[PDB]
């Protein structure tokens, strides 16, 4: 049985922590409950650790307390398509491998899945480790409980005795870096410096080896990534977001100066020898819009190269860890300001950007945003009870199982059948021009093996090549976001038809500048 | 907000509620949670209540830490 | 009524029917249930048959002692989509026509339905029998029990006073031929030599003008091709199967000797005017995986070519009629062992095998098989009765629909829906390979055509058709097999990876032998 | 065996931490948890049926003894 530590001894050194705790909802709450720090407490002065104190980092560390929280965000979601390769005639991007070839995404790239999976799903997905590490066996992929109690209670590496990344089977990619996991698992938040730049205090950063990093994680999205734990209170723990909305000044809100002062965020720092180590953001309201744009944004997590003289850019750059904090609109604006972009398109030699799940960025100047409306309030409201303490749902999940609490509350004109009748009709037509957009950027693919094997010029394939970057863009973003345009059914359509339309320029002048050639 | 008092400080006279508290699975769980002993510890002595503390009956006082147990008992 | 005949009379003459006929659970059954034998016995001597006896091969004559199986058996799932073609985006294999051209399969090639429908779905498919059999109007497609009581009682032939095999309609093919029956009916047990051969005492062979012998059959998968009528104890009856397993001594599991010897079959040969004629395996325990293994195998059952010197191989030869026994990593071999491919590939010109519903072969070394589970044990289980007398259940079909006894009775740790969700997570990933699979074929496949007109050399295009053979076949297994990579989804994996290497490095060959003579 | 067992069993949860339900009430609600999970020779129509078959018999004793006790009260 936990017995509990004296506090106030803590907080003779831990005046930070002190400020927090005796002020929020857990001031009852003992520090025991998430720290073992007898020997800490023996060795430490006031600038120096000591030794090092046990921080619990496990989910249920919590779930003693908030088992409705915990027992609702561990649920899985059996109508969530496991494993479903988005590359396929019945998924979202039928021609994904002819417009994606020369990325690691062409390796594998699956639907999401419950949030109980991410870290295991992160570990085995084909594009990561070279196919290092797998299930146990095949029937541990419906264990979300096991997943969430720890990666390595359910997976297995194929060799312990090395930590290289390196291919385990032939059609498998080594994309994962160290900068992926922030989006995973917060297991490191104590070993990892601010941005995971260089740090006397980290044991890891961006330079790291990751399959050494991996080995030591093993949660889940961690309940203090959107809660303190020592005032309970709403934040961010990720670094990325906290540098695009606090360091680099743009705000919660981008487009709207007055909401990002109403709900806006605040850096606390924490030092390791009096030096700057690691932060947190402390919201000023329970925003889920900026606690779930900890992870479902267009980000940066990877090497590429710079637009300008096509150099490398390595994980040793800033670059490697950064948030564009930017609409569709205004992405190209974006890279261009980092001088970056991420890999040479396989067919067609083009620089090209990579984008992925942009869902907080498109969210921005919807209908729904425009009037307070946040990813919470569709995707897990609170749970309706005929006699009981209403609590949050934690399953974060399509609203389609929710209906009477995530829209028809709301929108009490309607039926559910109707509701879903107007989801589906905005999805429909999405699609439908993701599909003709993929169309038009597979012709102009097509055409520059002819236009080269013709002798066009470079200049000519150069001029495509432009074109094709902004073709990508406009289509790349539709199939990365996973609304198939709900959020922004507008901002959806007007940049697929300009996907298609810089898809038609290109078709266009290879199209004449072959057929120059030939009448030469 | 809930602030925690000095638990210690009741078991120099509460000493067979300490053998019980210190003990069970309900040690880090403050008096605050339960009672209202503020000025009964301005008054009391080990041989004179003092002012009477209050004491919750209500199950909310337990539903904030077991929201799973209290919500079934309701339905 | 029918009125018993006196069976020592018989046994006088038939003494190896007697062995098994007085020891077995018929042994209380005469032979007027399915004899018809007077005049036979009244001009037979001990070695010439005399009069024909009538044999009764209609699925009726053991429907009166055991309705609940028969019952079971006729029964239609209609939720198995009946005619689908696979050659779609939403089915198996969405670039099967580009894959596939050369092939006969191009002309159609549908998803399995119920058993009822075999050979009436053998008859009436587009590339069997150039459209010359319909069913006798469009209604009749759903009358299971009618298909049961006899092909010829649901279907119509265009042109009775013919007997060759030509095309109807524009787009069909006459792929059929008398070897292809044997795992559609055996109406014709008492009628065909072992493996079709020419013989004196049989009206029907490899060799045989096929529209002649479809009018003589009449019903699907006859009960006694799993049961021995006169027994009762389990067999098999299929010559292809016999001659792997017995003939060649590959015994009944390849990879387990131990197994082979444990669940083993025994050759049995019946004579006329005593030479050979044709032989039955009777099995040493009820093992489900032996039975089905009599049709759900890769095979021969067509014309084809050497591999060698690209000569014909017709239905003369015994090679037109063959189970390679053998899994995927070891069909090459089996297949150079006969010196034999299937065709040639319409655009590359590459020699190719065809392969078909490999269940068997796949199932080999799966943790299923390694266990001890068998085919029936997922798909034809006992029925689970709150009182009655257990039987079988004898509708061959998915597990979705009796998930109770066909796997959570083993998996006591799943709900149906977790069960269900496994399943998924194998059958989505290996189809996402089937489908980069294919999109490497198919990249590969269009590169022939421009390589041959830029003037690359035979040498380099040879080199890249030896390619297209491995890389087919790691492919078209998987489409061919039934269970999406279940019955194996590790050896899935690895095929379909292998697959695509050989594609990569098919496109890598040809597209700089284009890029060389272009520079040129 | 004790009432828990019956009227308020632990909590069957294909992901989660277990709890014991405290909604006391007739294990007719949760059969899977409260008897079929001991009786596993049941479905949940047979134990039903065995419940029924006991309260039909005493209930049909109870009011024979009323209408006795009617008799001699009158
Ligand atoms: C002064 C003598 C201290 C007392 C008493 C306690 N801690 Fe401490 N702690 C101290 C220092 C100088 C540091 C390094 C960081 C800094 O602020 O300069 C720490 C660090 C921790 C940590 C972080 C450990 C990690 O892995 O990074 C935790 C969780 C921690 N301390 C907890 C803690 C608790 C619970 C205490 C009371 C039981 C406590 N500390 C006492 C200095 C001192
Ligand atoms: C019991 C010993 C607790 C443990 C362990 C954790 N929490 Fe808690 N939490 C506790 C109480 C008594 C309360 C206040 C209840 C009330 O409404 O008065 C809370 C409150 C929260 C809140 C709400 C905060 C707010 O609204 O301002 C959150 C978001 C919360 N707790 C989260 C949380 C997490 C993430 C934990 C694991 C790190 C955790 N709590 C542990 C009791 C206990
Ligand atoms: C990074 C730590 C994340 C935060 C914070 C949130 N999400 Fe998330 N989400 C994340 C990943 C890596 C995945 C895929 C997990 C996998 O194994 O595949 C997801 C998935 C979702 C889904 C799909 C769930 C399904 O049934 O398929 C939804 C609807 C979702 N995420 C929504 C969501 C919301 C609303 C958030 C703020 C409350 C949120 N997520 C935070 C990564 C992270
Ligand atoms: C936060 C900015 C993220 C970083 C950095 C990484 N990922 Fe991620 N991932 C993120 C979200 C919000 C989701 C769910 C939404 C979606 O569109 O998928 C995911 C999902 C995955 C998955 C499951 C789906 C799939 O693509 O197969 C995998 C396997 C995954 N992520 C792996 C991954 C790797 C290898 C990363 C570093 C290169 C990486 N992620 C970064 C959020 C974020
Ligand atoms: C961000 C992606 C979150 C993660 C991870 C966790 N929770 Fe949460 N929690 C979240 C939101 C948006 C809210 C609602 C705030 C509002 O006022 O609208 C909550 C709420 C809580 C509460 C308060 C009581 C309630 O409303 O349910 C508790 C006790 C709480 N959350 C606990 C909790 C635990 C234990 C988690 C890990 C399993 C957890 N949260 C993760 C957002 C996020
Ligand atoms: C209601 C007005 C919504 C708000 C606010 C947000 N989202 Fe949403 N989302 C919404 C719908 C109707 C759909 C389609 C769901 C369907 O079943 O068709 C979505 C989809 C998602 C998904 C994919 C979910 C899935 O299909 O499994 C994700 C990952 C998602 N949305 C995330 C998300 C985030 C992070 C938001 C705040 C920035 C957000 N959504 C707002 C409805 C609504
Ligand atoms: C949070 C501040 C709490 C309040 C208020 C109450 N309880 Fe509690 N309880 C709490 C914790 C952290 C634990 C230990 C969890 C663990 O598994 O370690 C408990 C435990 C219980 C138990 C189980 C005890 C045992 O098995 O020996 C019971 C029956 C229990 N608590 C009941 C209970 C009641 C009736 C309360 C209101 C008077 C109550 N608890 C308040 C945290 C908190
Ligand atoms: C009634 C006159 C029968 C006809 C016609 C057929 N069968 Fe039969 N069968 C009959 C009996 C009385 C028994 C034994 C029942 C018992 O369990 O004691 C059987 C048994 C079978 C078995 C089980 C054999 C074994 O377990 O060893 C099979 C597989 C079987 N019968 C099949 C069968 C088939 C395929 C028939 C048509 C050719 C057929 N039977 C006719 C009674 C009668
Ligand atoms: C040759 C005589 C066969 C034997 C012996 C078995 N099967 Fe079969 N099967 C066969 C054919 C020709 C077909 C397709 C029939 C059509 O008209 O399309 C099938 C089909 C199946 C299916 C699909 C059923 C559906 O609902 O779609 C299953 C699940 C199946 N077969 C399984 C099966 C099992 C388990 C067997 C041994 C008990 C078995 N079959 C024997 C040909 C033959
Ligand atoms: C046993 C080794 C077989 C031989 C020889 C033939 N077929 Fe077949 N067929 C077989 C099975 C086990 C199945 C069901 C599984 C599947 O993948 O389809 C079938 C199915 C058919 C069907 C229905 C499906 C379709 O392809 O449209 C047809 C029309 C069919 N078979 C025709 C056919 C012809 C014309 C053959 C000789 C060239 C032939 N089959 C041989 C098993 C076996
Ligand atoms: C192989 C593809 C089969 C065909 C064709 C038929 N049956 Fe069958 N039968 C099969 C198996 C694998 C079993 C179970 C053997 C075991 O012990 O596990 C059976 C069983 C029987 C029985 C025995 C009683 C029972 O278990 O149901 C009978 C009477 C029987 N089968 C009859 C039968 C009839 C009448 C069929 C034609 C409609 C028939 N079987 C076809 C495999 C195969
Ligand atoms: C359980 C462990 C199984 C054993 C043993 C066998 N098969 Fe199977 N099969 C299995 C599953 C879970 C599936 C996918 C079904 C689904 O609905 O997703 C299959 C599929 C088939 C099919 C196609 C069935 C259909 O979808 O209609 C066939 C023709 C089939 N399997 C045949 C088969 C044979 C002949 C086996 C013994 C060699 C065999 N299966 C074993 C589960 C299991
Ligand atoms: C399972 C072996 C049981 C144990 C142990 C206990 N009870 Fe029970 N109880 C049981 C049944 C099958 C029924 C009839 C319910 C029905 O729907 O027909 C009952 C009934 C009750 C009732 C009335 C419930 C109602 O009909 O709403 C009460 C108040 C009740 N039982 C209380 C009770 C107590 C206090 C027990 C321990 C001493 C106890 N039961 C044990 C099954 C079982
Ligand atoms: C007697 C009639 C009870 C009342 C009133 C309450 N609870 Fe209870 N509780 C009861 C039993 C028989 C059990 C299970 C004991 C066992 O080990 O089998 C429980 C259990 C708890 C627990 C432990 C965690 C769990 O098993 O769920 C907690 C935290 C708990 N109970 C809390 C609780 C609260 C908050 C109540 C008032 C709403 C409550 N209990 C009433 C018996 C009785
Ligand atoms: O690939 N370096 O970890
Ligand atoms: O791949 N995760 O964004
Ligand atoms: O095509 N010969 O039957
Ligand atoms: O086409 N039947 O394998
Ligand atoms: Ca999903
Ligand atoms: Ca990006
Ligand atoms: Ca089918
Ligand atoms: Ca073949």
């Amino acid at each position: 049985n936990l017995k509990p530590v004296d506090a106030m001894q803590c907080f003779d050194c831990h005046t930070q922590i002190e400020d927090m705790h005796t002020v929020g909802k857990h001031a009852t709450v003992n520090c025991v409950h998430c720290h073992d720090a007898t020997e800490h407490v023996e060795t430490a002065s006031s600038r120096r650790m000591g030794e090092r104190p046990v921080t619990r980092m496990d989910l249920e560390a919590c779930a003693t307390c908030h088992t409705a929280q915990f027992n609702s965000f561990v649920e899985v979601r059996h109508e969530s398509h496991p494993r479903l390769e988005k590359a396929t005639p019945t998924s979202r991007s039928p021609m994904f491998d002819k417009l994606i070839a020369g990325h690691g995404f062409a390796f594998e790239h699956a639907e999401p899945r419950s949030h109980a999976f991410m870290l295991v799903d992160h570990f085995v997905v084909d594009r990561a480790y070279g196919g290092r590490f797998q299930f146990k066996n095949w029937q541990k992929v419906t264990d979300g409980m096991g997943a969430v109690r720890g990666a390595w209670t359910v997976l297995t590496d194929a060799d312990p005795e090395s930590s290289d990344q390196r291919r385990f089977l032939s059609q498998t990619a080594t994309a994962a870096n160290p900068v992926c996991l922030n989006c995973k698992t917060q297991d490191h938040i104590l070993d990892w410096a601010y941005m995971g730049d260089e740090h006397e205090a980290a044991k890891w950063s961006r330079t790291s080896e990751v399959v050494e990093f991996a080995r030591d994680l093993n949660h889940p999205l961690n309940c203090f990534m959107c809660h303190d734990p020592h005032s309970a209170g709403p934040r961010v723990v990720r670094d990325g977001l906290i540098n695009a909305v606090v360091d680099r000044g743009l705000g919660t809100y981008p487009h709207d100066p007055v909401k990002s002062e109403q709900q806006g965020m605040t850096k606390v720092t924490f030092q390791r020898g009096r030096e700057d180590f690691r932060a947190i953001g402390l919201l000023d309201t329970a925003d889920s819009n900026v606690m779930c744009a900890q992870c479902h944004v267009e980000y940066n997590c990877n090497p590429g190269y710079q637009l300008s003289d096509g150099s490398r850019v390595g994980m040793d750059d800033r670059r490697a860890n950064h948030f564009f904090w930017a609409n569709v609109f205004d992405y190209k604006e974006a890279a261009q300001e980092i001088d970056f972009f991420d890999f040479r398109h396989a067919t067609t030699g083009a620089a090209l950007p990579k984008l992925q799940h942009p869902e907080a960025e498109t969210f921005w100047g919807s209908v729904h945003e425009r009037n307070g409306v946040a990813c919470a309030d569709c995707h897990m409201p609170k749970v309706q009870l005929e006699n009981g303490k209403v609590y949050t749902s934690h399953s974060q999940r399509t609203p389609r199982d929710m209906m009477g609490q995530a829209c028809l509350n709301c929108h009490a004109e309607w039926t559910e059948d109707q509701a879903l009748y107007a989801i589906d009709y905005i999805k429909n037509y999405t699609h439908g021009k993701i599909v003709k957009s993929e169309y038009w950027l597979a012709k102009m693919i097509d055409l520059f093996p002819v236009a080269k094997r013709a002798g066009v010029s470079e200049d000519v394939l150069n001029q495509a090549r432009e074109l094709h970057y902004d073709a990508h863009l406009y289509w790349e973003w539709w199939t990365a976001e996973n609304s198939v345009g709900f959020h922004n059914p507008d901002q959806a359509r007007e940049s697929l038809m300009t996907s298609i339309s810089k898809s038609k320029e290109a078709v266009s002048l290879l199209n004449d500048a072959i057929d120059a050639q030939v009448a030469v």
